């Protein structure tokens, strides 16, 4: 058995013992019960390792939690690098949970975060949300800056992509698509945006020796093309796309017979 510490998001510590060769979901779940979570509120939350102060990785299924947090440790110092933040990408299934008070409590301290971070871009609304800050009206600050840019969008560091030649690229990915931002081969950013409808995506795929997440697009009528972005964050990635097409089908789900056209 080993010690292992989890960052929550209420700035909060959680330490868990476990087998040393426990996987991904066996440690989360492990935090999960510490917590309070239950059934409603399970599912919506992951194990993270933080990489940067702009950015953190969601583990993959095959990966070991405590691995990372000794690799670490000594990096990490009094703060570890694993982190549980909040896994979900449509923010309607977010405002349902309005009535959970774990959900909102973990909602809002990282929602808080992320504006203070940059990624959540509050500026028109940065007034009021300030007043629901500071009275600690968590639901009604939580609604606000879900109408704000960057909600629910994941960015990944910028990187290399086959499909340009010279300068890097910056993937945000939401619900609503998937979108590459140009920049230099230094993070600068060239103002030119290309987005990617989800229903455009035909295949999608890693390349490991490769280090490269590959997805085939294609729009109107024109053949498919694949795109090789060069992160080393490929599996996560994936990750992103199998949650986001996962969450489309979870929606429609939710809103002579067709099975024998013969009589």
């Amino acid at each position: 058995d080993v010690e292992l510490r989890v960052a929550l998001p209420d700035g909060t510590t959680v330490t868990v013992r476990v087998k040393k060769n426990s996987t991904t979901d066996q440690v989360y779940q492990a935090i999960a019960a510490k917590v309070g979570m239950d059934s409603t509120t399970v599912n919506y939350f992951a194990l993270f390792e933080v990489i940067s102060h702009s950015f953190v990785r969601k583990l993959a299924p095959n990966e070991f939690p405590h691995k990372l947090y000794i690799q670490n440790y000594t990096s990490a110092v009094p703060g570890t690098c694993l982190t549980i933040r909040k896994w979900l990408f449509t923010t309607e299934e977010e405002i349902l949970l309005n009535d959970n008070d774990l959900a909102v409590t973990y909602f809002f301290h990282q929602a808080v975060d992320d504006v203070k971070k940059g990624y959540i871009k509050a500026e028109e609304k940065s007034y009021q949300l300030q007043k629901l800050y500071e009275q600690r009206k968590m639901v009604m600050y939580l609604n606000m800056l879900r109408t704000c840019e960057g909600y629910n969008e994941i960015i990944f560091p910028h990187c290399a992509c086959d499909s340009r030649r010279k300068g890097h690229v910056i993937t945000a990915i939401s619900i609503t698509h998937f979108k590459l931002h140009a920049c230099t081969e230094e993070g600068q950013l060239e103002n030119q945006v290309i987005a990617f409808e989800w229903d455009e995506m035909q295949r999608w795929d890693t390349d490991e020796e490769g280090m490269a997440f590959c997805f085939e697009y294609a729009r109107g009528e024109k053949k498919p093309r694949w795109v090789k972005i060069f992160t080393p964050y490929f599996n996560y990635m994936h990750e992103c796309f199998e949650r986001v097409f996962c969450e489309l089908k979870w929606r429609k789900e939710e809103y002579q017979e067709p099975q024998d056209l013969f009589a």
